[PDB]
């Protein structure tokens, strides 16, 4: 996990597309080791969005050098259908996926738990869901999240799984905190970009 840290933000806060996609491409495979096929569709959504942005990038790497480039070029390229189109739309959903991972991990690292059920991660996943995803989900997808939530492993097993290995829980969390530095900064920059370009949409699914 700290074998594939995201690069720090450069001074101009512009995120290079290629290295960003390479970096986040290492996240989806962590879903295979949560212990349930319930996560298979979840992995597909994130992967699918990464693939969709990569494919737009591959048509003109120079034109789409940065993520900013993607949003502004597609704004010009598409007119009225933007921002509900192309790599812009893919990245709008990707960022929420990544933000969910961010809030989930930070909650774990911050020692947030249910005093009553302390070896579960339901409260952490629930907060992540509320902050990142829930307001863009209709009632049906929300009830599906609630069902999917029980496929969550214990905190102990999830952390041991991320050590895929000879290492204490405290060591593992410190590596995760390290990862979260440039991850969070990068995700924040992307959310800021959607706000400044007025590319953020609020429709539910
Ligand atoms: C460099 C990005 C490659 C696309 C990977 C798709 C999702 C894992």
């Amino acid at each position: 996990l700290a074998e594939h840290l995201l690069k720090p933000l450069p001074a101009d806060k512009q995120i290079e597309t290629g290295p960003f996609l390479e970096a986040v491409s290492h996240l989806p495979p962590f879903f295979d080791c949560l212990g349930s096929p319930v996560f298979t569709p979840i992995k597909a959504d994130i992967s699918g969005n990464i693939t969709k942005i990569k494919a737009v990038y591959d048509t003109n790497p120079a034109k789409f050098r940065t993520l900013q480039n993607i949003l502004e070029v597609e704004k010009e390229m598409y007119g009225a259908e933007w921002p509900k189109v192309g790599a812009t739309l893919a990245l709008m959903w990707l960022k929420r996926g990544l933000r969910f991972i961010q809030v989930f991990l930070q909650s774990i690292c911050d020692g947030e738990r249910d005093e009553n059920h302390p070896n579960l991660i339901r409260v952490n996943a629930t907060k992540a869901y509320e902050m990142a995803l829930k307001k863009y989900h209709g009632w049906i997808v929300q009830k599906i999240f609630q069902a999917a939530l029980y496929a969550a492993p214990y905190k102990s097993d999830f952390l041991k799984a991320l050590s895929k290995q000879n290492v204490t829980e405290e060591e593992c969390l410190e590596k995760i905190r390290l990862f979260l530095v440039n991850y969070t900064a990068t995700i924040d920059v992307i959310y800021e970009m959607y706000t400044q370009m007025n590319a953020e949409l609020n429709y539910k699914v």
